[PDB]
């Protein structure tokens, strides 16, 4: 048969939708950001070997979406790319990256594309043979990477099916090109072992099972001075600290009247290696049966607790302490077909408590993100219209969010006494509705056009509302912004695709409009003497909003002469600006004015460089599988605020594989070679874009499925 997207539960498509197996994967590196850099339009944010996140079209975090098989991933990486994402794509079957109305079924916000990992945690059939599964290993130089991976299906019976998975990583520091008198870069080294337990009932109608999974990450934190260990930020007038006095314990309540624009900055005035260790403890429920009750033709429920935290330490000691309790449940129906319109409706509820402080040294409370409760009501839903060779699919979510904080109101009163009425201390509530509507035409089959447009809003998170606090692996100080608004964007993609035994292409045309931007805004520059001397010196942001406009395009296209053959193009490009940028009050003057300066529209930070890829394979025979990958990385000259140009790179990888059977199972052989050329290869689009990556690796390894 062939590849079928799983995230939802009416199919969808548009020509732009990609599935990478998981049979490919397991000869990929294993953080997502790695994995997917080099598709179309993705680039890497990468943080040492521990961590990398996808760059989908410039967008990450908050403006895409990753998913465990359906489920929240549960993790902090959308606080920073300092944290990794609790997905295993060296286990998975698939990973299906999706545009369209599908990702309002799972969140808000989503303009670049939904990254659902799936997974053989709960089984869903029963294993030919009874048993099934797979063994893999594999070693990289320079890197010094070892990996191991297993699962095993087991049947227990008639309509019982047990499964079980694991995987250990070692990595040392990774080496690096003419970073001269350092042979490998300094704690970017990085350890990781996974392990899940399921059982899971058997169809027809379908299933219900159930699994628990626990990882461990322990991983260094590369380029991290410690200088800015003993400073705190000074930010809320000394005046408004006196009076209001709540913004000593809780300095998330600040409004505009209350942030000094005069001298704002870092007060300046634990000798171990960085690192993080992190414990990710999952527990979930899927089912999904084939003709629940009258009406409706598929029901698909999921269940979910996550128990997440991560300390960020300096040798024993530990410097902060982050934590997400997640739990999420959802329940979809597929109606039954009433006039060639199909439809999956369904309702979701999340809650996530999120905490990040630091360790009690004190050296005064400035919380990065205090103890906090989000809860997400939502309800959403997809519906196509067929008209032969021409699908037309809407998709709609509404959800409203309540982010409530526990305060002592106790000490708040005898604290602040009189004279000041105290700020609203309620919780903040807002909804979202976001529609998607998209037209797919198969005109001279198989020949796909697709036309995509979403009216999007997403919700500000605890992050974005309330951060008071100090984060030294993204070099800044975030404050938050307690009234933001909902950033709005309308979205528009064309894509087109082919594929005739000769010929295959997809190409993809889009563009974003924001809409209420959410953006870091500096405010220790050009002020007072704490203000930044540097460009590289740590930055005092608050989030602010303006509209925003990106715009872009990526391609593949391959050919083959020979069916032993293949040649390919592909490629990327994309623009992120700033625009409309508020004005924000400067130095009062002598005359006591303090006048609105204006800043011009300016470039959106890390947007990825465009890039060129040369490709070629052939399968010589039978077995033998070679290939070519030439990516030219060009550089990147559209800076924002305080960017520097980025470099600029040739990336040439070599690869084989050796297909060879036996009884039981199949043996996947594989060798690879990466950056031959032992360039230079920094990534604009990473915290750490003049940090130089992986300098030379070889790689082999072996699969074994059975
Ligand atoms: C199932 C466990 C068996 C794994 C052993 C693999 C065989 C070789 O691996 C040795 C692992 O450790 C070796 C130490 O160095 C790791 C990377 O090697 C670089 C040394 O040149
Ligand atoms: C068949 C080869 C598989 C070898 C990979 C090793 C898999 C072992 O890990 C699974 C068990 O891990 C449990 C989760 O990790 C432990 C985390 O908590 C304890 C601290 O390590
Ligand atoms: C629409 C892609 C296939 C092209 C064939 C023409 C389809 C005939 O109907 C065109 C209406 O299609 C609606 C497409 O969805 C709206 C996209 O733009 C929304 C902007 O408001
Ligand atoms: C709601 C289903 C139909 C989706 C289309 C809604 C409108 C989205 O527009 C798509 C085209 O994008 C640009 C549209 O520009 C009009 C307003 O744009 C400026 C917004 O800042
Ligand atoms: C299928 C291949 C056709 C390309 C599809 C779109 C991918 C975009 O690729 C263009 C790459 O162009 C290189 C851009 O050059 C450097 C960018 O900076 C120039 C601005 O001064
Ligand atoms: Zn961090």
């Amino acid at each position: 048969s062939r590849p079928r997207a799983t995230s939802g539960l009416l199919h969808t498509s548009t020509a732009s939708d990609k599935i990478i197996s998981g049979d490919t994967l397991r000869q990929k590196a294993v953080n997502l950001g790695d994995a997917l850099d080099g598709v179309p339009g993705i680039h890497a944010s990468q943080y040492g070997g521990g961590a990398s996140a996808p760059v989908i079209r410039g967008q990450t975090g908050r403006r895409i979406k990753v998913l465990n098989h359906h489920g929240e991933t549960g993790d902090m990486a959308d606080f920073s790319p300092d944290h990794a994402i609790m997905v295993d794509t060296a286990l998975s079957q698939q990973v299906e990256i999706l545009r369209g109305p599908v990702t309002l079924l799972y969140s808000s916000g989503n303009v670049a594309g939904l990254v659902d990992v799936a997974d053989g945690k709960i089984p869903e059939k029963m294993p030919e043979n009874g048993v099934s599964g797979e063994l893999g290993l594999r070693l990289s130089s320079g890197n010094l990477e070892k990996l191991t991976s297993g699962g095993i299906n087991i049947g227990l019976g008639k309509n019982f099916v047990l499964h079980t998975e694991g995987l250990y990583r070692k990595s040392g520091d990774y080496a690096v090109p003419r970073y001269r008198n350092l042979k490998r870069l300094p704690d970017s080294h990085a350890d990781s072992q996974t392990g899940s337990i399921g059982l899971s009932w058997v169809g027809e109608k379908g299933f219900i099972g159930v699994a628990y999974s626990d990882r461990r990450d322990q991983y260094g934190l590369p380029a991290h001075s410690h200088e800015y260990d003993d400073c705190h930020a000074d930010i809320i007038w000394q005046k408004s600290l006196i009076n209001k006095r709540y913004l000593q314990l809780y300095p998330h309540l600040l409004t505009e009247e209350d942030i000094d624009y005069d001298n704002p900055g870092l007060s300046c005035g634990h000798s171990g290696r960085p690192w993080i260790d992190l414990r990710n403890k999952r527990y979930e429920l899927r089912a999904e049966w084939k003709q629940p009750f009258p009406g409706f033709e598929a029901l698909r429920v999921h269940l979910n607790r996550n128990d997440y935290r991560h300390d960020e330490k300096a040798g024993d000691a530990v410097e902060n302490f982050f934590n997400n309790q997640t739990q999420n449940a959802r329940i979809e129906l597929r109606h039954q077909p009433i006039g060639r319109l199909k439809g999956s409706w369904g309702v979701q509820y999340l809650q996530q408590k999120s905490s990040a402080l630091s360790a009690i040294s004190e050296a005064v409370k400035q919380p990065m993100l205090l103890d906090n409760k989000v809860q997400h009501y939502s309800f959403f839903g997809v519906e196509q219209a067929n008209w032969d060779n021409f699908t037309l699919e809407g998709g709609v979510r509404v959800e409203k969010q309540k982010a409530s904080i526990q305060y002592d109101k106790a000490l708040i009163d005898r604290e602040n006494y009189y004279n000041h009425p105290l700020p609203d201390l309620g919780a903040h509530r807002q909804t979202a509705r976001s529609f998607a509507l998209s037209g797919n035409w198969y005109f001279t089959p198989q020949h796909k056009l697709s036309l995509t447009a979403s009216h999007q809003e997403r919700l500000p998170s605890t992050q974005e509302l309330y951060a008071h606090g100090k984060h030294v692996a993204t070099n800044t100080f975030e404050v938050g912004n307690k009234h933001l608004n909902k950033e709005r964007s309308n979205n528009i993609e064309l894509a087109l695709g082919y594929e005739g035994d000769r010929w295959q292409y997809n190409l993809a045309l889009y563009r974003n409009r924001f809409g209420n931007y959410i953006y870091a805004q500096t405010l220790n520059d050009g002020r007072g003497p704490k203000s930044i001397e540097d460009d590289s010196e740590m930055k005092l942001v608050r989030y602010n909003q303006s509209g925003a406009d990106f715009y872009g395009a990526e391609g593949e296209i391959y050919f083959k002469p020979t069916p032993r053959y293949r040649i390919g193009v592909s490629g990327d490009y994309v623009r992120g600006r700033l625009k409309n940028l508020p004005s924000l009050p400067g130095r009062e003057d002598a005359y006591g004015n303090r006048p609105f300066i204006a800043q011009d529209d300016q470039n959106a930070p890390r947007v990825p460089a465009a890039r060129l890829g040369f490709h070629l394979k052939a399968s010589l025979t039978d077995r033998i599988d070679a290939n070519l990958d030439y990516y030219r990385v060009f550089a990147q000259n559209k800076l924002a605020r305080y960017e520097t140009r980025t470099p600029g790179h040739h990336m040439l990888n070599l690869g084989a594989n050796y297909r060879r059977n036996t009884r039981y199972g199949e043996w996947n052989w594989y060798v690879k070679a990466d950056n031959l050329l032992n360039q230079s290869v920094y990534a604009h689009s990473s915290f750490l874009s003049d940090t130089p990556q992986m300098g030379r690796s070889f790689t082999g390894g072996v699969n074994v499925k059975f």
